[PDB]
């Protein structure tokens, strides 16, 4: 509608943000007003795109992608009218920050190394070439993922959350298990749950974060989360298992991810080319998890949850037992069930890499969307 | 010419079709007003674009490309103003079909697998995806080549015989032998093959098929071909050797291909990463298709058809004879002679492709056309 | 400014040009004012960039990437409009020109092959599908590197010269010291050494070209440098030492290549998957380059130039000693004082690659460029 977009300005309008001058890594690092900034502006973007509306902002521009290690970034620039690049590390990444930002107005960034960074040298690399005249605009940075957070997917699953729930004041007092899952797949990065736990204890929910002994997430975040919760009206809850955390919940996000202890050790052979150290790391990881296999999201697991009837919730792809692989996170019969959820839910994603790029871009970007909505131009003809 | 276009719309106007309802897998389960609104629709791209008019239909959006296993999708995508992304499985085809598709406006797959349903599940997962709201557009579904048919590839064949002709009713009576050729490859798909016959014999043509014991097509193939030419006026038939498919005939099509029980064991196996089952059947399959090095399109080959003087076809790339490789499908003059016949050929894949997409997209693709023809944007300043 | 860009139009109508006709290969196969084309229009490029005016030339049509073997030609495909698309072979090149051009407005080929052709045998390829009208336009080609010239690296690096000093006139009587310089990294061309010895000759400097023994330049090129430096008023000298070029220099370039019979054997064993010939060539070749590690830029070095303060320069990426590598071409502390200059040097090849499209598909891109300047549509919205 064009009476939804034209509320959203007016919301958009009314925030106090600075966006337009940092980088948004860390969702933590952003207050309040800046977090609903994204959120409102990935809506307007979301209900433009719906009813035929363009929301290119772009005539011409790259935006480059960066993996230090699949849809949504470029998806996002696409939607704006910019052109995906690929980039085919970290000594070198002040140089190549600026080689490759010459025509670029998005860098989006994909980490996946542990070592206790890498994205603030390009922020500062960036910033260095646009005042020195060098670059003729300052690319907006998107973290897609890194050791600490993922607030490309945190967001996208809180806005999701927002249409589901309808609103966000709906979200206070609401029970969110964030629990670990069974993976086939050692190595997974322990920003999902970091990244949910730091995000949602904001917004006054109940999150009880569930996992064996020794599936810790890092330390600096578990704190974050309860200082969030104190301040925000929540809670947050560490309980040692999945039923635990299940019972009543409205909500429920089971998830694998490795041991940051793990991760360390991968990223230091992956570093030096120690493949037999890697199959030697991989085989007893592999054996680590088995032993956690019953971290299952089976229907018996459902049917304790609030109702028996929680929000299932998960990023895409899900390990499924007996479809992707013999044993995973979740059953084929809970998939089944909440498939469309978990499709809205990756449906936010291009929303939110859209709306950080122009909330970088444009200090009032309710300005930007309401001349999109005047001029109405089609996306398809 | 606008008066060329301008026809071609009366006639896309004046036909029966329901190709905005269903997906473009085969192209005999298309009625032949459907087959000819493709050609048509073709035709007219490819003359707007001829004259510098912009077929460009959307302002932004994404044409995936999946591969089961070079350049028509991508370039027929741009046409249109999609811009393409790659994908980087049967099981889990659904989820994956939804999860690129947030964004998307067409999705071409190409698969090798032989197992005796693939882009069906696709297709009826995009539909579920529009259908329950979570995606905004249906894609369109292109079929860039499955273990049956290769529409994309036998309709600009197609194309192509009706411009060197003049017209379909040209193609009347006219003899096209659809050979096997010798390859030092193994392992090519039957979909060429089984394409063309699948679609000549419906415009009442002769067709001859040859190869060598052993290959034969699928049978379902065969008997759709045999259908098909008697309800068209055509004739099918076929022959044990290339020279009685070659004598009189006016079009030569002669390209290799490997028997479907060699392409099951190769998937089977390609399945299982059985790196040395595989490098053990190469090696039988060269040692089968070498004892055929005779089915060669030579010059004295070309001798035996019409006048000498029959239309050469082969999709690109050829295997020439002493360029490409050693031994091949077509010598080097041969291949001199008729390199325009068969680069013109090729040209028609993007029109094709593109006008599939717009045949999904638009009920009345006449209709935008005639929208294009009169705004007459130009496509280079 | 609007100034500056109409000072630029009117520099560029006032030329002598037909590089409309013919491909931009080597820069001593172009005359005086059709190089001043390429650097005036690429200047007027950059300037409209700079102040958010569109460039955009086509409405679609794709870039071809061919490589024999990062971001600047994406960069200039996408300022003006057209879209990359690469391509994942000497004997089939003809086939593969018109096979990749359907809807190309321009082929990039990067060629690293020295064996004493490839891009001009494209070229007579795409002269032949226009003009036989398989092709509906003829694809600008853009040399992206060869085994002789790297135009498009040598023509940015003159365009950054003329922008630092000031003025082409500014050029004459300023020394260049074109050296070699030590990498950890066997077989780079030599392409960009004889690129710039053959184009800054050609501007009245005195070029200075210094390497150890053995890795001399290819002899035609040399000559090419020696003849045209006697026309423009210029000089050319050979050196046996890097402080014999460095003293006394307004500029320094000093870059690592392989002796041009080493890239010859590099070039025959990779043609032959001699995959254990390769680590012994390239054993042997890091021994021969160890001996002279001393040909290394460091702060000492610097100070023999003129007022110990010359431009330095270099492509990007360089090797730095203790940052990117044990030992390279330059040091860390060179490097960071002259970052900004090489960052600044490395920004014009986007708009020098821009400029030979545009210089190809119009006779008088001056024209092009006014009527862009008139409209000035905004980049970004």
């Amino acid at each position: 509608m064009m009476k939804t977009v034209n509320e959203l300005i007016k919301d958009i309008n009314s925030l106090t943000s600075h966006l337009h001058e940092k980088d948004f890594l860390l969702t933590w690092e952003q207050t309040p007003d800046e977090l609903k900034q994204v959120l409102d502006v990935a809506a307007a973007l979301k209900a433009l795109r719906a009813e035929n509306i363009s929301t290119k902002v772009f005539n011409s521009g790259l935006g480059i992608s960066v993996f230090r290690d699949r849809f949504s970034y470029a998806s996002a620039l696409n939607l704006l009218g910019l052109a995906q690049q690929d980039l085919d590390h970290g000594e070198t990444v002040r140089e190549t920050a600026n080689m490759i930002s010459f025509c670029a107005d998005a860098i989006g960034i994909r980490d996946d190394m542990y070592l206790g960074a890498y994205m603030r040298e390009v922020g500062a690399a960036l910033d260095d070439g646009y005042k020195q005249g060098v670059l003729p605009q300052r690319p907006a940075l998107v973290n897609l993922q890194c050791d600490i957070d993922h607030p490309t997917q945190s967001m996208a699953d809180l806005a999701w959350l927002r249409e589901h729930f309808g609103s966000l004041e709906n979200l206070k007092g609401k029970k969110i298990a964030m629990t670990w899952a069974y993976s086939p797949s050692y190595g997974k990065p322990l920003s999902v749950p970091q990244g949910i736990i730091g995000l949602m204890t904001r917004f006054g929910m109940d999150v009880t974060l569930a996992h064996p002994e020794g599936y810790d997430l890092i330390p600096d975040v578990v704190e974050v989360a309860k200082n969030n919760a104190k301040a925000s009206g929540g809670s947050f809850r560490q309980v040692t298992s999945m039923e635990e955390a299940f019972k009543d919940a409205d909500i429920v996000y089971p998830k694998s991810w490795a041991p940051y202890k793990v991760m360390e050790e991968r990223t230091e052979l992956l570093r030096a080319n120690d493949h037999e150290g890697l199959k030697a790391l991989e085989k007893q990881c592999l054996a680590q998890n088995a032993q956690h296999k019953d971290w299952h999201c089976t229907e018996e697991m459902m049917e304790l949850t609030r109702d028996g009837e929680a929000l299932y919730m998960h990023c895409l792809p899900a390990d499924i037992s007996g479809v992707s692989c013999k044993e995973g996170e979740v059953t084929e019969g809970v998939f089944e069930k909440y498939r469309i959820a978990t499709y809205k839910e990756a449906s936010w994603k291009p929303y939110i890499i859209a709306a950080m790029i122009l909330s970088r871009k444009y200090a009032k970007p309710g300005a930007l969307l309401e001349q999109l909505l005047k001029e109405a131009q089609e996306r398809v003809k």
